[PDB]
C-alpha cells in the first residue's frame, strides 16, 4: 500500500464544500511532459513561485545579517490542507497567494488530487537515495464534532489523521503534546514550534505538517581537510568557522552578475543542494530581490561538470517565524480575520466562525563533512469554536532541490554560520 495517490487504476473522494472557478495563460509551463495530468509539473512550478515569492518577502522582513531557512514545500502543504475547509473569498486568496490558480485545471477541487500525486512521487521508498519523509496530522479540540468528509479527504489525500486533544480545558498540556509529535516526526530536530500561549481555550483545530531529510554527500568531505577559516559576515564583521574543503567535479556556472551556482548532489542523484555564492562586490540582497523561479536557467544551465576546489563552512542554522505576517503582505488577508474568514468545511456542528489565529514554521539544517540533515514544520492553528575555486566564506543562499520533480524542498540564507 502506498496510499491513494497511485492506488491501482483509481479515483479519490475529493469534493469539498466549495470550489473556485482561465489560468495564468502565458507560460506557467510543462517540460513537454506529454502525460494525462501533467499538472504535477505546473503544481511544482506554482509551488516554487510561492517559494520565491515567500522568500523575497521574508528576506526583506529579516535583517540582512540574520539567517533565514524555511521549507516552502512544508508551507504550501500545510496551507493546501487548510484550503480544503475554505470557501468563498478565503479560497480565492489561498488559490491566489500560494499560486494554485496557475495549475491548469478549471477547479480548485482538483489541486488536492495533484498534491497527493506530487507527495507520493516525493516521499517514496528510496533505499539508496536519502530520507525525505513527511507527516501531517490534524489535532482538534475533543469537544467539536469535525466534518466527516473533511476528516477523510485529509486521510486520503494528505495522510492527516484526526487526533483529539483537550484544547478547551487542558490547552497548555495540549501544546506540549503537539510540539512533541513534531519532535518525533522530525527526528528530534524541530523541537517546540508552537510558542507558549499560541493554543488556548478557543483553539478549534491545530493542523501540523512536517518534512525531514538526511542525505550523505555523493562526494564526501574529509574531516582532515577541515581547517578553521574566517567567514566574513553579512555585516562586514567576521567569525571563525570550521571550513570544509575538497576538490571535485560538480555541476557549476558563473551566472548573471558573477553569481556562482554550485550543485552538490546527495547519495544517488535525486536530491541536490544548490549554493548561490554571489560575487564579492555584489550584495546577496540584490540576488534575493530579483529571484524569479523562472530563473531555472541558472540551475539547468550548469550542466557542465566543472572541477571545483570547494570551500564550505560546516554549520547548523535553526529558525522559526510567523507565516501570518508575510502571507498577509502576500495578499492572504481574509483567512486570518475572524470577521472575513470563511471556512465551513472544517466543523460540522458549528461550521462557521473559524479563522486562522496564528501560523508558525521552524526549520533546521546541519551541513557537515558527511552530508546534511534538514527538518521543517508548519502548524497553522485555527480558532473561533463553531582548479577554479568557489570559496563560500561569506553569506550565500541555499536551495535543496528534488531534481526529478523540481521542488524546492528547503531554502535558506546562511549568513552567520558560527551559530549552533
Amino acid at each position: 500500500v502506498e496510499d491513494v495517490c497511485t492506488a491501482k487504476p483509481r479515483d479519490i473522494p475529493v469534493n469539498p464544500m466549495c470550489i473556485y472557478r482561465a489560468t495564468e495563460g502565458q507560460g506557467s509551463e510543462q517540460k513537454i511532459p506529454g502525460a494525462t495530468n501533467r499538472r504535477v509539473w505546473e503544481l511544482s512550478k506554482a509551488n516554487s513561485h510561492f517559494a520565491t515569492a515567500f522568500y523575497q518577502h521574508l528576506a526583506d522582513s529579516k535583517n540582512n545579517n540574520d539567517n533565514i531557512f524555511l521549507s516552502p514545500l512544508s508551507i504550501s502543504t500545510a496551507f493546501a490542507m487548510t484550503k480544503l475547509g475554505a470557501c468563498n473569498n478565503t479560497l480565492t486568496q489561498l488559490m491566489e497567494v500560494f499560486k494554485f490558480d496557475t495549475i491548469s485545471e478549471k477547479t480548485s477541487d482538483q489541486i488536492h488530487f495533484f498534491f497527493a500525486k506530487l507527495n507520493c512521487r516525493l516521499y517514496r521508498k528510496a533505499n539508496k537515495s536519502s530520507e525525505l519523509v513527511s507527516a501531517n496530522r490534524l489535532f482538534g479540540d475533543k469537544s467539536i464534532t469535525f466534518n466527516e468528509t473533511y476528516q477523510d479527504i485529509s486521510e486520503v489525500v494528505y495522510g492527516a489523521k484526526l487526533q483529539p486533544l483537550d484544547f478547551k480545558g487542558n490547552a497548555e498540556q495540549s501544546r506540549l503534546t503537539i510540539n512533541q509529535w513534531i519532535s518525533n516526526k522530525t527526528e528530534g530536530r524541530i523541537t517546540d514550534v508552537i510558542p507558549p500561549q499560541a493554543i488556548n481555550e478557543f483553539t478549534v483545530l491545530v493542523l501540523v505538517n512536517t518534512i525531514y531529510f538526511k542525505g550523505l554527500w555523493k562526494s564526501k568531505f574529509s574531516p582532515e581537510n577541515t581547517r578553521k577559516e574566517l567567514f566574513y559576515k553579512a555585516d562586514g564583521e567576521s567569525c571563525s568557522v570550521l571550513m570544509m574543503y575538497q576538490e571535485s567535479k560538480f555541476r557549476y556556472r558563473r551566472v548573471a552578475e558573477s553569481t556562482q551556482v554550485l550543485e552538490l548532489p546527495f547519495k544517488g542523484d535525486d536530491i541536490t543542494m544548490v549554493l548561490i555564492l554571489p560575487k564579492l562586490e555584489k550584495t546577496l540582497a540584490k540576488v534575493e530581490q530579483e529571484l524569479t523561479p523562472d530563473m531555472l536557467q541558472e540551475w539547468l544551465d550548469e550542466l557542465t561538470e566543472t572541477l571545483l576546489v570547494v570551500h564550505m563552512p560546516r554549520f547548523r542554522i535553526e529558525d522559526s517565524f510567523s507565516v501570518k505576517e508575510q502571507l498577509q503582505d502576500m495578499g492572504l488577508e481574509d483567512l486570518f480575520s475572524p470577521e472575513k474568514s470563511r471556512l465551513p468545511g472544517i466543523v460540522a456542528e458549528g461550521r462557521s466562525d473559524l479563522y486562522v489565529s496564528d501560523a508558525f514554521h521552524k526549520a533546521f539544517l546541519e551541513v557537515n563533512e558527511e552530508g546534511s540533515e534538514a527538518a521543517a514544520s508548519t502548524v497553522i492553528s485555527i480558532a473561533g469554536r463553531s582548479r577554479v575555486t568557489f570559496k563560500a566564506n561569506r553569506p550565500f543562499l541555499v536551495l535543496i532541490r528534488e531534481v526529478a520533480l523540481n521542488t524546492i524542498i528547503f531554502m535558506g540564507r546562511v549568513a552567520n554560520p558560527c551559530v549552533d
